[PDB]
């Protein structure tokens, strides 16, 4: 029952799992992200968003299947995928300094598998369950060989089902560097579950700047640093951070200079109406793929 699989290299680590380059005896190369037995209820999470056949799109990570191993001293838990060589995009943007054909893809590719995360309905009109990312950020958004993104890393996410309780989405997730204003300040509006839409927005805006620094197109570009790199700690905590985005209304930089390309100036625009601390006058996913789709 289970697959022939050889792991050969650790290239990835995520919050709930450990992520190997593994050989597939057909040999295919795949990803394999093991679970120890107590994060069971996050392997069991991403297994089920994964199993969903309405999820299935260019930018959601393929998954294979899931397993459960034996080992000599007790009992993984692996979800097998798709392999996407150039790994994640905070480690791509670190190394490389991308083209504006690039920073279009990229970016483009992006909106459009949120949006698809957030859609009631497929791209042909079926229902769909919504889903929110909740731990949206560069370093779990892969990059495909063609340079465009697909999705990952599930184990915060939330099926936007209709049998949530309000008790049940007021129980701070995530990394706080890319936490919303409202998520930092414990002030979601929890009357409706439009508002987790709006926290996905606000990190895609954050990744959209990450990639707009590291692009060419500007001219000068500095080396890679995380947004806020300088303001807080490597591993900062809620507090430093609301002292900067709530208190503060602290954002990445945008220099002037940025803003002397057209296109460039376009995506500075749009990240900065995600960005917005109300989460009501955020721009959609979907509104941000149709901007990229105008370029
Ligand atoms: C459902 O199963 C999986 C399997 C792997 C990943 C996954 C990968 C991943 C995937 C494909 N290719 C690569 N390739 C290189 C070079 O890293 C890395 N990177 C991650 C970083 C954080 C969390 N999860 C991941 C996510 N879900
Ligand atoms: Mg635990």
């Amino acid at each position: 029952e289970l697959l022939p699989i050889e792991l050969d290299t650790l290239v990835g680590k995520g919050r709930f799992a450990e992520v190997y380059k593994a050989k597939l005896k057909q040999f295919e190369t795949v990803a394999v992200k093991i679970f120890p037995y107590e994060e069971y209820a996050s392997w069991k999470t991403e297994k089920d968003i994964f199993s969903d056949i309405n999820l299935k799109h260019e930018n959601i990570l393929q998954f294979l299947t899931a397993e459960e191993r034996k080992t000599e001293l007790g009992k993984q838990y692996w979800l097998i995928t798709a392999f996407h060589a150039k790994g994640n995009l905070q480690e791509y943007l670190t190394r490389h300094v991308i083209s504006w054909e690039d920073l279009r893809k990229l970016g483009s590719s992006l909106a459009r598998g949120i949006a698809h995360l957030h859609s009631d309905h497929t791209p042909c009109g079926r229902p769909k369950m919504p889903i929110v990312h909740r731990d949206l950020k560069s370093s779990n958004i892969l990059v495909k060989n063609d340079l465009t993104c697909c999705l990952c890393d599930f184990g915060l996410s939330l099926r936007l089902d209709p049998t949530l309780s309000v008790d049940d989405l007021a129980n701070q997730v995530g990394t706080a560097r890319y936490m919303a204003p409202e998520v930092l300040a414990s002030a979601m509006n929890l009357e409706n579950v439009e508002s987790f839409k709006q926290t996905d927005v606000y990190s895609m805006a954050l990744v959209l700047w990450e990639m707009t620094s590291r692009c060419n197109a500007v001219g000068e570009v500095k080396d890679y640093e995380p947004p806020f790199g300088s303001k807080v700690r490597e591993h900062p905590c809620v507090a430093s951070m609301a002292d900067n985005v709530l208190a503060d209304a602290g954002r990445p930089e945008i220099p002037s200079f940025w803003l002397n390309h057209q296109g460039i100036q376009m995506v500075c625009e749009t990240l900065t109406e995600c960005w917005d601390h109300d989460p009501e006058a955020r721009l959609t996913a979907q509104c941000v793929a149709e901007r990229f789709s105008e370029l």
